[PDB]
């Protein structure tokens, strides 16, 4: 009996914004349970610091810079996306005999070959953007006016959800509306004689700020307007993560069906988020930007109350999920991760002895990241490259460069190594971002690389 | 029975230079014939305001930035083309059990892979470059001095004409050799069990300004010398269109063949074009560059004597000529037209709610064009947005965007959105160009799609 | 019987360095025995002035421009190479019953799908990147300390020596060590009911000038201490090529092989290497960077004693290797030599009226040569074209351009035409390099075909 495999991922997630990872303050009974009855990470990296190349790193198992993805698809609506000829996890599932179903956030591409049904997905409901507005009765009035004005187009957080292509009118709350779709969805699968792989993206905790006041109402003591609301919203995905729940112990899939629950990159300080102890947030090579709450739930294999403290990276879902679901895996792939079952099953390293990286571009230069074994290399805001032993010094505040000059430098060319089949990006989030690529002559790779 | 299909192609025809779109000193009879007896079309677009790209956009049914195809092939030669992975529209109907022909200009590639007979053509007569000298007595002997002297790079527009690969020598005017040609293919095509697709491609009248001295006697009242030589070079294209169509009456072809007539881009006006009422010409985003003269004939099917006055593009074409044929289109080919042919029957617009684009690249900035219903937007000269109710203004006289910013805002954030799966040239006309455009740091689309 | 094929490729051998070359100080009995009976060729030309384009031309018959493949790779390792979908001439004689070896220096990609296992090659014995030290006393423990202190990054130099993807430790001098192996490849060749190809590619007499003083001692009268190590390092070579033609003798295979020998580019000066008559040395688009010594012998096929005078191209020896293998070529394949054999037996030019290029880049412009029966156009250090009459003007001392100037601008033109179809690079052997490309908007192709 193949597993059944549910990867949840939370946008935006502050590093302390869930209990089983430090919470202090917002309180996720749910999500907690299957922290405490599974194993959670303390050592999770996403392959980018935000959301697109981060997804599309999940979906692919490649980092985006080998596909052209290294940015966010362009903000206003665009006729692109990942890659076609990079077959998607969802696809090699169906594949193998999976029904499979994609929720909420794509932020993948809104074209017809691009689109969640033609990635291996038999189900999709959701939004195809970057984001969306959680009340309906906000935003389909907004979108109505707008639509009757004869504007084409509109801002994508207002526009309405879509089931397999047509066009919706959602009646609640997104976070609920996208988990009703959870337990529709895992009910359909019962019919089905197939495991079943689900894709659920939630976009809370992402902006706008937009809760239920019946969620900020559980939380009293906290003061601060966006914090409050942004507790809300995390609350809204812990009481889905708990109907989603409910849903498998009813139809008995519970004991057979893996569920990961994850963050696409590090939390925003200036919208709610908390990353303690991680220096700074979102989009940062910080470890606040791709290091990332992670959990794996799954009775009797994912052991049952303990805390995995080797790196293990969102790159290794792929060939991971693929393993246990008995599906191949061809060498023209090219997948950047590993199956991190076996090492982890020993309580062992998965990535021992071999780094793991993030690359985010910037005006005119690249930050960057190098996790290997304790060792962290950073390089941020044009100066030189810092090494911290990231097992001693979390917080990043000890830079131990000046001690290990031949290791860095070793770290940084095997970086610079693995750059060369890094892609020219097919498209910005902008026009002018595109553009200033260009004029500067990006990548500035001579600039990144530079040791001692 | 599927029906035959003659795409007609004129190289650098004014608007107001066939009778039917308004000539009142061009005389086109045979062509006016078919526009009498058929629909023409009042707002027809082709996809790009010169010919390379055009004509790409004609075969492939993409938007010539879709394919690098943005520019035209280097002047002096080059071993690059339309890429081959965009299936031309007559492989697909060779696939689908049409007999195929394609007469004249090519403009698309010289190599063995990019020729002709690998593009889908069973037959070929013509020249692969931009263009070509009129007369076989003039530029025969200027190639056979250069061959002699072991020259290598000779002017594309005096070399031997071909015929399926092999070299022939031709003896008559270009325009009426062509003409021979397309009465051959079609007699060609009755022995054959099959349906017909002919590309006939003149190159009339593209420059030099060459014509015969028995055209240009029929316009002793046009005074001017460019324009006299012009009108009879184009006089020689309506000739050869009569000649086409009475070899498809005998034939028994006509009544089963919808014939396509148009220009591949607007009219050049220092070359003895005329392109009346619109404004500009050649390589223009203003309507000259890119708004061609258009008929469709095809008796019992193209309703006579009509005048079709919604947008149509040259895009269209290829998924049209495909429904018509039962020629199935797979997803993954990214056409970017539509089979206009059910909202061409309601009298309906096919483009309804749906821009047109044309945006042409210069040096370190590039000219745009939208046009979507009534509305013209226009990008020019590096001056601000201006938009036109082109319905009521044709010539693009009175910019309104003044009163409707929200609406033109809306047109090129549009246009944006669309832009980005423009791929980076495969190719320019010139060495220079190609590096202006990288040292510009091309496309500079945020002074192209600003507010 | 289809014939044993062997190509020998020496690395930075200087155009002086062997005797049947001219050389007066380095003495060549072995290598100059296979000249005296068998043909040596005095305008033979590699498509580039260095290792790993010129590497990339020998193996898929096209220039390395055709394919992203104009620099040598990344100096401390990458994961690409040379294109996967370009069939190399291994692979294409293993597809045709050949039993397949590639020994010594690799440099055309160091992941599982560019290495020789999957090229092609059914034995691979050496170092994958751009050379390696001779002395594996020396090597093996500066390797050993590195390893043992955690490094991964590891000057490629030092590296292990491989065995089908399996490492090794390696006793010998290198040039010595290949040599054994080129025998035990010969040897396990008998065994196999099929002909043979074997690629033997020395990296002496490249960087680092480590010879055995063994070697050295045969040459006392030489006085400069890098000329005598080049000199000792270049007869190891010769002893290696007597010890292959030894066992080709005894196992019977000498007969009905097709023996190849040559450099990968013109010798570099400053490292002991000696190119009279030409003018400067590797890299350069010089006759000293990429003119090459070549000789060919296979008994009672190529003429003894004889020397060939007519330009051949390193691209020639895919389509010539693969006729003579009876190995069919497809179309598709774009292979940019020919099959010179017919007019090689004939004693006359396979390029008659055909030109055989060279362009190397540099920081913001690019050098050219141009080679077109007796002509040779040369473009150096952004200077105008210069064009020499190779044949009586081997060292390039009088430009004739002013006499010529139709014959030169066609030259360059056709070189322009030619251009259009390079593909952009697909890595560069050094980051910067790679960032100076893009910020000097490359390639500056507009000051390379000026006039
Ligand atoms: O009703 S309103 O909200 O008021 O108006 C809206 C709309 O605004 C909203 O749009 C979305 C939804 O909520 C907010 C709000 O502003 C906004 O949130 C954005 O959502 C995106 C997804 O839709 C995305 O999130 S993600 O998907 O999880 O990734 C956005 O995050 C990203 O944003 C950029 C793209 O990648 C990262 C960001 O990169 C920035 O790019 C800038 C250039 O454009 C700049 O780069 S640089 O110039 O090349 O250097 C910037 O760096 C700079 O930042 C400041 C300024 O200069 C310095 C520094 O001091 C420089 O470093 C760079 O960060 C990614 O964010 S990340 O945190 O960096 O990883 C997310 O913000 C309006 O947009 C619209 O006009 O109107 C509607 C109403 O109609
Ligand atoms: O024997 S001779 O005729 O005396 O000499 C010939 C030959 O000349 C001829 O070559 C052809 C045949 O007749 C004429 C003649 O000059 C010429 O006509 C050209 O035919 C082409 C096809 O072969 C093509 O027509 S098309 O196939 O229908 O498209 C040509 O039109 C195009 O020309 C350019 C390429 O696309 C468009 C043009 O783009 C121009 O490019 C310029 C750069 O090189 C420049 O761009 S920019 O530098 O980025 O700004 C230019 O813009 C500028 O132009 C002027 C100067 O400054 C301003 C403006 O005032 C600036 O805007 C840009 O237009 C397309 O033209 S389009 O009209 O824009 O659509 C067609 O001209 C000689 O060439 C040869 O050397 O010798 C032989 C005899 O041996
Ligand atoms: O123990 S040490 O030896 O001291 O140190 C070593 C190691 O150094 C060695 O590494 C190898 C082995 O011996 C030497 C030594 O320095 C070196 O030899 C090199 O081997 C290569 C293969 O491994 C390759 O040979 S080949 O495979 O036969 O091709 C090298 O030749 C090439 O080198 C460059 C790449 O292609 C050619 C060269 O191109 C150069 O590119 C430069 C940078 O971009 C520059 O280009 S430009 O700026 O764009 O114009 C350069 O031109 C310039 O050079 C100077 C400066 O400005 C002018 C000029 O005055 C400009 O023209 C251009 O040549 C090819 O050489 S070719 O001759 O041009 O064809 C071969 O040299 C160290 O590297 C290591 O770190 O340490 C170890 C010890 O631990
Ligand atoms: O760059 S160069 O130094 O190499 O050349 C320079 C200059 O830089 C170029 O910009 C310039 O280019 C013009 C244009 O293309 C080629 C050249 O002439 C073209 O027009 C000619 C036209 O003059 C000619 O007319 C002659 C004339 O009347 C009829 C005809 O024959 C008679 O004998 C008489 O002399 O006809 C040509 C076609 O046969 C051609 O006209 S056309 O084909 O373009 O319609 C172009 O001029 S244009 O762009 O203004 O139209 O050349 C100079 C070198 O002089
Ligand atoms: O969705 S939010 O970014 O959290 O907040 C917005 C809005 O702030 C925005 O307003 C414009 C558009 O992008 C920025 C600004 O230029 C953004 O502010 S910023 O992130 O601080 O730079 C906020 O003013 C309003 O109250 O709420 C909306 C969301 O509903
Ligand atoms: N159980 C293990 N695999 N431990 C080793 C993992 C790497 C470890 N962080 C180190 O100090 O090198
Ligand atoms: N004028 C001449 N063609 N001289 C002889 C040149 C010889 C040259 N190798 C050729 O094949 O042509
Ligand atoms: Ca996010
Ligand atoms: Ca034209
Ligand atoms: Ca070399």
């Amino acid at each position: 009996q193949k597993p059944n495999i549910i990867l949840i991922v939370a946008d935006d997630l502050g590093y302390a914004d869930v209990g089983f990872n430090g919470s202090k303050d917002i309180i996720t009974p749910n999500i907690d349970d299957l922290a405490k009855s599974g194993t959670s990470f303390s050592d999770a990296y996403v392959a980018h610091p935000f959301s697109g190349p981060s997804r599309a790193a999940l979906m692919t198992g490649r980092y985006p810079h080998k596909i052209g993805s290294q940015f966010n698809l362009p903000t206003r609506g665009s006729n692109v996306g990942v890659p076609t000829d990079a077959k998607f996890i969802s696809k090699l599932l169906n594949e193998n005999n999976y029904f499979t179903g994609a929720l909420g956030k794509w932020h993948m591409g809104d074209t017809p070959q691009h689109h969640p049904n033609k990635r291996g997905f038999d189900e999709y409901y959701g939004f195809l953007g970057g984001g969306h507005n959680y009340f309906p009765d906000q935003y389909q009035p907004q979108y109505k006016k707008q639509k009757a004005q004869g504007l084409k187009n509109i801002f994508e957080y207002i526009t309405p959800l879509e089931h397999n292509g047509k066009e919706v009118k959602e009646t609640q709350y997104i976070t609920d509306a996208l988990s009703r779709e959870a337990v529709n969805f895992v009910d359909k699968a019962v019919n089905k004689k197939h495991p079943f792989f689900l894709y659920l993206a939630y976009n809370a905790p992402h902006t706008p700020l937009q809760a239920k006041d019946e969620d900020m109402a559980m939380f009293p003591n906290i003061k601060n307007k966006d914090r409050k609301t942004y507790a809300g919203m995390v609350y809204a995905v812990d009481r889905g993560v708990g109907k989603l729940v409910e849903a498998l112990k009813k139809n008995n899939q519970y004991d057979n069906t893996l569920i990961v629950f994850m963050s696409d990159n590090g939390g925003k300080l200036s919208k709610g988020a908390n990353n303690f102890p991680l220096k700074a947030g979102k989009g940062s090579t910080q470890e606040g930007g791709f290091r990332v709450p992670m959990l794996f739930h799954w009775p009797k294999h994912v052991p049952a109350g303990k805390r995995f403290s080797h790196p293990v990276s969102a790159l290794d879902l792929y060939p991971t999920f693929a393993a246990l679901a008995g599906a191949k895996v061809e060498e023209n792939q090219h997948l950047d991760g590993t199956n991190m079952w076996p090492a982890f099953i020993k309580n062992e390293n998965p990535h021992k002895d071999e780094p793991i990286y993030a690359l985010r571009h910037r005006k005119g230069y690249s930050d960057a990241a190098i996790r290997m074994n304790q060792w962290k290399a950073l390089k941020v805001n044009q100066q030189p490259w810092q090494l911290f032993n990231i097992e001693n010094d979390i917080s990043e505040k000890h830079d131990v460069s000046k001690s290990n000059k031949a290791l860095l430098t070793d770290m940084v060319r095997e970086m610079e190594k693995w750059s060369w089949d890094n892609q020219q990006p097919s498209w910005f989030h902008e026009t002018t971002e595109g553009v200033n690529w260009r004029l500067d002559a990006m990548p500035r790779f001579d600039k990144t690389f530079k040791t001692t």
